[PDB]
């Protein structure tokens, strides 16, 4: 129970259904580094969706019975043991209750049954930080598993343009994008329709050079890793299982045959060759879904280099390296060909 609860001094910034969103905060003090993770949790994308949504998943549309406090763990573990990259961060999670995979900027009204305000939440949130000592930070690291990590993706040059524009030109803004790295490919048997819908639905903004790329109508590309990580500026460090569970899921991949076997070793090959030209990224053959906030995060390796000691080296190459590497993605075509995985 290490990281308390406060919820947004400005309460017009709301999750879903109109009550406060919020962080969860574990100062240390004399440290300059700052981690704020974004929460991941799927999205809704209509009234009749996000209604369901609502009755049996409200702790991501509603701050009323959040708890005040939560354990931090594996990346946002204080402890050494558990987290060897930054166990003395000043450690920030942001609940995700906007369903918009933190990208919308829409209040609820009198049009609208739901707030969908992620994108406004983040800004938010680092904004009164500011405060809290996040003013003297020297980095800060916006992380995010699964939709979180997606929203790191959409978020982390939004964070460092505000900073730059509130007069902070010296904290550098990193992302870590774990799990939001994910293919609009051929199905085996649809997001980018769901997604479609959504952004108009929430009003959500995607980073500015991407949405120029590929203008109106077309924006749900820049929720597509391969796509919207070219037009960003911030260092971003993207984890990605090769086998995703999610990915596997929206393909409705659920004794394998041909057809199927060569659908799996496709989708591990495509992935590989998004993170060819990715120069700080971690990738195992593994079939499993999220990792950074996982307490056994330490224990999975590609070449045998384990994840935290990846991001300690990518910390020491923004200050190749001897020993150190950044740039960790399995060449082994099948799930679990990698003896590390996750059991
Ligand atoms: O939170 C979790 N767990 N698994 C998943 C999978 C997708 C998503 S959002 C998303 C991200 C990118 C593209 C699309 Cl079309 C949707 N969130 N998510």
């Amino acid at each position: 129970e290490d990281l308390r609860l406060h919820l947004l001094l400005n309460t017009s910034v709301t999750c879903n259904d109109g009550s406060p969103a919020g962080y969860y905060l574990k100062e240390s003090r004399g440290s300059r580094r700052w981690l704020l993770f974004l929460e991941g949790g799927w999205y809704c994308f209509n009234r009749e969706n996000c209604d369901s949504r609502y009755d049996t998943m409200r702790r991501l549309m509603s701050s009323r019975d959040w708890p005040r406090t939560r354990t931090g763990t594996g990346i946002l573990s204080s402890q050494p043991e558990e987290n060897p990259y930054w166990w003395n961060a000043n450690m920030v999670f942001i609940p995700y209750c906007s369903s918009d995979v933190w990208s919308g900027a829409s209040s609820k009204s009198e049009k609208n049954e739901y707030a969908f305000m992620g994108a406004l939440i983040i800004q938010e949130v680092v904004r009164e930080l500011l405060g809290r000592g996040l003013s003297g930070a020297k980095v800060l690291l916006l992380a995010g598993s699964s939709a979180g990590g997606t929203g790191v993706l959409l978020n982390v040059d939004r964070v460092a343009e505000q900073l730059e524009k509130l007069g902070y030109p010296a904290i550098q803004v990193r992302g870590l994008a774990d799990s939001g790295w994910f293919l609009d490919n051929k199905q085996y048997r649809a997001p980018t329709e769901a997604i479609r819908r959504g952004i108009r639905y929430w009003n959500g903004v995607v980073p500015e050079r991407c949405r120029r790329q590929f203008q109106e109508g077309e924006e749900w590309n820049c929720f597509f890793g391969y796509k919207v990580y070219p037009t960003l500026r911030s260092p971003v460090f993207v984890v990605q299982w090769l086998f995703d569970e999610a990915q596997l899921t929206v393909d409705n991949v659920h004794p394998v045959q041909e057809g199927l076997r060569l659908y799996i070793q496709n989708l591990g090959r495509e992935l590989r060759h998004t993170l060819k030209d990715v120069p700080a990224s971690f990738a195992p053959a593994c079939l499993s879904h999220e990792i950074i906030i996982r307490s056994h995060w330490t224990d999975v390796q590609v070449k045998g280099t384990s994840l935290p000691r990846a991001l300690h080296c990518w910390d020491r190459s923004l200050h190749p390296l001897k020993g150190c590497p950044v740039h960790l993605v399995d060449s082994c075509p099948w799930p679990h060909c990698n003896p590390s995985c996750p059991t």
